[PDB]
């Protein structure tokens, strides 16, 4: 069952709200107006001259109110000092016997304020305090109560502060106890919100409008994932969650919308892991009359601008939780461009077009670990791709963009346009041996883009494992009115927040990642 | 079976393909580079001292690039106009059969450039211009085109003027050809856009920090209504899709964030109508220390700052589209308010609080149309909503807060301060008799809070149509932790970005509406 209701910390709580009733004061009321964040009293006052204790007791220096969680307190007698966290920040305060009163604590009340603060109230209680400002002779800001206002009685105890192995993995689904215990935790999650503030920020001053499109739809596509499914009672009808966010914003393309991006969540019933949350964020943007190396500076420069936003304009990170030891990684523009066929001699030390089919195959079974089914009878681009997987993409630590991608990899990209037609415009970026960005010379061509699709359906998709997906009309009903000519990319906003908040995973960047019952 | 491949001006259009490639010209080619948008040029030149046709001839007036659709077209022999339409703002164009050449159309080819332009290319097709702007004898900005690029050759005319019902009822899920056709609806999605903008700059100036809470969860609340479920394959579970943000949120006030909100979507398995899309876009907003009047002016001048960003500084309105004709409506803060109570005698005509519960009932009975099993047995304070619900809510087309609901009508709010315990502080926002806006004094006694879910659950078990729904113990636990008092809001956005487009349906403000098959 529900088990903190018999500990002895929540009886004990417990049993203090009645009391505390008793005493005429609510332990849950309605507000606490005109109160200072205790942030922006630091921010006043840090470097201001400020008097001693006794300069307080004379009501001399500044007074304050603010609010926020008990998380320290040391009884000495007349005298209380505590703790008080707000929002991240902390300020010390001093309770007196006689200076100090409690609100709502009658004076004829058969318990005097000091011992109040002391018996009726308890640490991870939310209080408002009003009271002068004064200096330690150490320097440190403190309060001197002159009114405590219980705001919220807590029931159970402060989470402890430094969690064990155990402990944390509670904590993915108690996130409140995370976000009490840990600075690091909190910064992470302010530093999230700026990257979402900065990625918005970069796209509007480059003209794209942000949109949104529907999660559920009838379809899926624009990426090769399972998906969730649901049911829609009003229509009786079966419905997909989206996959990815190409095919809505293409049609805005069409529509006549020249740059459009949005920022949404996306599903894939896949695995879970360091890098998968089956619900994720992706951005996806596109920019008509632009092709895939527009893209390429597009994405490099907002990632950049991101960096040099939040770390004093450097454009350097750095990044502990890799096996190999902790890096350093520049991002700084323009990132390593390589092709694919490219990084495979570089990083895998084979020269790909040195070798015939079948030898393709042989050095996959010697230098991999990939079972033979997988490339016993895969196509020659199939086999270039299997070959970056696993000789390549793990070397890929400092942001890399990959070129030139065998025309297998996708059927929504142009091919080369020197009129290789078994290589496509795309890229991948990598970062720290993840992929970070997919991007394409968008395919508009009507009947190349049906001939890809047929072929990617039939051909591909007798593999009985695949779920049937239908040609989808509509989508090609819109290239038929007309697609500009476009690069777009997409970006695992996830995975950039791990890589710029140093999270070894991306439970780390999510308040309430999937996890097990 | 799609119809268009059959159809005559499909073959017309695809016919000229290997016409335009036999020239050597490809008609999705890749880019169109150093590209302004028509916008950007016309408010650049607009306003300028631009010279006559004749100057442009002479290479004279300023040069520009440019991109977009060709929509209209007439050729005087010598001489052709066209307008082009690019994301929302057009421009004349003017061709002519000495000065404008086709891009890589040879000179030794068999067509002329000015017959290529007639023959070739189609209303519909996306052009590249590259030109010398002047203004024609009327004053229209025109520019002369020196080089025409073919950039997408559409292979289905533009969509057609004379819509029915069934015409415009595909446009919504065909909305590309809707947004080609029609002004106002770009319009509605570029205001879309804008307020979506405005709300989380007002939302970052108050200093609530933008958070990403998820979707799919083990547990759905915060509202009542049916939820989507779908299956998380990786661990063998049902997963709801969320209803609403608030217990996600409320949860991070626990964790000590002072001021969150969060713009995502909802999803509600219910009906479909001009104000119900399943799936919609909601803010949801908390801030500690706050009370319900807190959030009732924090909502209202929210509304304010919207409507004066969009009008020049007015705060009146105009929507078109209601039964009793076309009102004006004024978002000037502060809103009328006013109690539930109040609001049944002022605009129903009954002062609840003379009358028996059966005489309320008999009320129920005679003035509306609602069936017996809903009233017959209801509570009093059950009664009063349903006398909101069926004599006032229509009438509220001015704004309104709609304070002080009886307890009945949520178990997540605390009830007035005044000790009156059969009502909440809650208020609704009302605008052209729809529901705008949620908020509550936000309930943080965990007592309380399980001993209304309790009664709720209660209640429920009476009703055959709804299944056990458990209740959420990790909020329970969080609240044990200890919530600030708090003020919080929800707000339907779609609903608002209506009121303030003149939109009819809820289905205007969507891209991709929920459709019938
Ligand atoms: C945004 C696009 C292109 C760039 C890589 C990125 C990888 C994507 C894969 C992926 C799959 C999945 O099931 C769960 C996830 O959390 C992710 C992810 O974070 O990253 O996808
Ligand atoms: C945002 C909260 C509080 C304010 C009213 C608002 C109404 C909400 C009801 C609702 C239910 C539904 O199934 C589909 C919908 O599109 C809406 C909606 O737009 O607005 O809900
Ligand atoms: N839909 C892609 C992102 C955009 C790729 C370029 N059009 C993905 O999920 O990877
Ligand atoms: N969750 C509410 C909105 C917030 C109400 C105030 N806590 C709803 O869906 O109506
Ligand atoms: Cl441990
Ligand atoms: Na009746
Ligand atoms: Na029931």
């Amino acid at each position: 069952e529900v088990e903190y209701l018999q500990h002895e910390d929540y009886l004990y709580r417990t049993s203090k709200l009645k009391e505390i009733r008793d005493l005429g004061i609510n332990p849950y009321p309605y507000q606490y107006t005109d109160c200072l964040e205790v942030q922006e009293i630091r921010n006043q006052f840090v470097d201001n001259e400020l008097g001693d204790s006794e300069a307080a007791f004379r009501k001399e220096t500044p007074k304050v109110r603010f609010a926020g969680r008990l998380v320290l307190f040391r009884s000495m007698g007349k005298n209380a000092f505590g703790q008080i966290l707000d929002n991240d920040a902390k300020i010390q305060v001093m309770f007196n016997r006689d200076f100090s009163a409690v609100a709502g604590l009658a004076a004829d009340a058969g318990i005097s304020p000091i011992k109040f603060i002391e018996k009726k109230l308890d640490l991870g209680d939310i209080l408002g305090l009003e009271g002068y400002l004064f200096f330690t002779h150490s320097g440190e800001l403190t309060v001197l109560v002159e009114t405590v206002t219980l705001l919220c009685k807590s029931l159970i105890s402060l989470p402890d502060k430094h969690a064990g192995l155990a402990d944390k993995e509670i904590r993915y689904r108690k996130r409140w106890a995370d976000l009490i215990s840990s600075e690091d935790v909190r910064k992470t999650f302010l530093t999230r919100s700026r990257i979402l503030k900065l990625i918005r920020e970069y796209m509007d001053q480059q003209s794209f409008l942000e949109v949104e499109t529907p999660i559920l739809q009838t379809v899926y596509g624009g990426a090769e994932a399972t998906p969730f499914v649901t049911t829609l009672q009003a229509l009786h009808a079966e419905m997909f969650l989206r996959i990815s966010l190409e095919i809505a914003l293409k049609k805005l393309l069409v529509g006549g919308m020249s740059r459009v991006y949005e920022i949404g969540k996306v599903f894939r019933n896949e695995g879970i892991d360091r890098t998968h949350n089956p619900e994720f964020t992706m951005i996806e943007a596109y920019a008509a009359y632009w092709d895939y190396n527009d893209v390429m500076k597009c994405v490099e420069n907002l990632v950049e601008y991101i960096v040099r936003a939040l770390n004093n304009g450097e454009t350097q990170v750095q990044y502990s939780h890799l096996k190999s030891g902790p890096q350093v990684v520049d991002f700084k523009a323009p990132w390593i461009r390589m092709t694919m066929k490219e990084s495979i001699s570089v990083y895998g030390g084979v020269d790909v077009d040195l070798h015939a089919d079948h030898e393709l195959r042989k050095i996959l079974e010697t230098q991999t670990s990939l079972p033979e089914k997988t490339y016993v009878h895969a196509s020659r681009g199939e086999l270039i791709a299997l070959l970056f997987d696993e000789l390549v993409c793990d070397k890929l630590i400092a942001p890399h963009h990959i070129t030139d991608h065998p025309l297998e990899t996708t059927p929504l990209c142009k091919t080369l346009r020197s009129g290789d037609e078994t290589l496509v415009e795309r890229f991948e970026s990598f970062c720290l041996g993840k992929e970070l960005c997919n991007a394409y010379s968008e395919l508009n061509d009507p009947l190349q883009q049906r001939k890809l699709l047929e072929e990617q359906m039939r051909k591909k998709a007798l593999n009985p494992d695949s779920e049937y997906h239908p040609i989808d009309e509509e989508f090609l009903e819109a290239l038929c009115q007309g697609m500009p000519p476009a690069g777009g990319f997409g970006i695992g906003i996830d995975r950039l927040v791990m890589m710029l908040t140093d999270a070894a995973s991306i439970r780390d960047v999510l308040f309430f990642p999937v996890m097990r019952r």
